[PDB]
């Protein structure tokens, strides 16, 4: 036992590296692609699978698969091959050698956490482990064990209320709306103005643009008739071709989506209103603790002006006397790999690990609480 890997399992996003750093070293798409034909299998190499970037490059080719689409692993093939890749070609590590600390989707069933503890120690040989639930992660690495997390990744958003360290299942709230769905809107909104973002190549010229100019209005109807007068709205973006686009309202539109899931045709609650109502699944008496502490995470979490208007509508949900505070860590995008990194490196609770030797004796209930 030396040093430990986190293993952050996205949705859409495998974030991996060692306890102790500061930032994942590996980030890559949790997609794994398979030829359909045997000719062309044999033809691009002979490989069975490809993961990540590789994979979405031959994609239209090779069939490709999510799957962790929604923070739930539904797919053992495909995730042991994104597991392999994570390992041996982007950390470059021997996993027998590594405590591993994996993470899980709230709301995990125990059958799934425990097929991920028999693949970790039968297929890779792991000597010991540990899975933590994304949501308690990102608290502890707000510092506190008390709070709501309001998670928002690439294919799901959860609100997790959480009080001492333990989640509360029965009031946490699921939202099948995140950045894929945001990079998608603005490909279509933006093709409203005469310009085209359709390929697999502009989808990506797409998601830089939502990432560095996107912003989130405190009003999205007075932010509209802000926009003909205003001398900072219009921002310029110069495409791969040389070309300048010229981004004004869709700037503020297209994260508005996650308030307004009606904007993408989704009759689901905005994130505001599934806070308010995983609070009010919550004992009266915890509901001040989590009003206080409203943590934001995940990558869909970065956009400026979140922060204020979850404290904007949280305020005009809740009762007048309460008082209500956002908390949304600059390092947010990262926040669940760096709670297990901080988790992960304390040895002091070395003995907090499932070893080999306990997995052995105990069965498959021993990775539950
Ligand atoms: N600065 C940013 N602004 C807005 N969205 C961002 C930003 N940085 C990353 N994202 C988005 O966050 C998503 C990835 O977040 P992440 O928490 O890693 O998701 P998951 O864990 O579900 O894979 C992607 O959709 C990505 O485009
Ligand atoms: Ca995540
Ligand atoms: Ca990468
Ligand atoms: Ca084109
Ligand atoms: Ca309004
Ligand atoms: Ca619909
Ligand atoms: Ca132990």
């Amino acid at each position: 036992e030396t040093t430990a890997l986190v293993c952050d399992n996205g949705s859409g996003l495998v974030k991996a590296g060692f306890a102790g750093d500061d930032a994942p070293r590996a980030v890559f798409p949790s997609i794994v692609g398979r030829p359909r034909h045997q000719g062309v299998m044999v033809g691009m190499g002979q490989k069975d699978s490809y993961v990540g970037d590789e994979a979405q490059s031959k994609r239209g080719i090779l069939t490709l698969k999510y799957p962790i689409e929604h923070g739930i692993i539904t797919n053992w093939d495909d995730m042991e091959k994104i597991w392999h890749h994570t390992f041996y070609n982007e950390l470059r590590v021997a996993p027998e050698e590594h405590p591993t600390l994996l993470t899980e989707a709230p709301l995990n069933p125990k059958a799934n956490r425990e097929k991920m503890t028999q693949i970790m120690f039968e297929t890779f040989n792991v000597p010991a482990m540990y899975v933590a639930i994304q949501a308690v992660l990102s608290l502890y690495a707000s510092g506190r064990t008390t709070g709501i997390v309001l998670d928002s990744g690439d294919g799901v958003t959860h609100n997790v209320p959480i009080y001492e360290g333990y989640a509360l299942p029965h009031a946490i709230m699921r939202l099948d709306l995140a950045g894929r769905d945001l990079t998608d809107y603005l490909m279509k909104i933006l093709t409203e103005r005469g310009y085209s973002f359709v390929t697999t190549a502009e989808r990506e010229i797409v998601r830089d643009i939502k990432e560095k100019l996107c912003y989130v209005a405190l009003d999205f109807e007075n932010e509209m008739a802000t926009a003909a007068s205003s001398s900072s709205l219009e921002k310029s973006y110069e495409l791969p071709d040389g070309q300048v686009i010229t981004i004004g309202n869709e700037r503020f539109r297209c994260p508005e989506t996650l308030f307004q899931p009606s904007f993408i045709g989704m009759e689901s609650a905005g994130i505001h209103e599934t806070t308010y109502n995983s609070i009010m699944k919550c004992d009266i008496d915890i509901r001040k603790d989590l009003y206080a502490n409203n943590v934001m995470s995940g990558g869909t979490t970065m956009y400026p002006g979140i922060a204020d208007r979850m404290q904007k509508e949280i305020t005009a949900l809740a009762p007048s006397t309460m008082k209500i505070k956002i908390i949304a860590p600059p390092e947010r995008k990262y926040s669940v790999w760096i709670g297990g990194s901080i988790l992960a490196s304390l040895s002091t609770f070395q003995q907090m690990w499932i070893t080999k030797q306990e997995y052995d004796e105990a069965g498959p209930s021993i990775v539950h609480r």
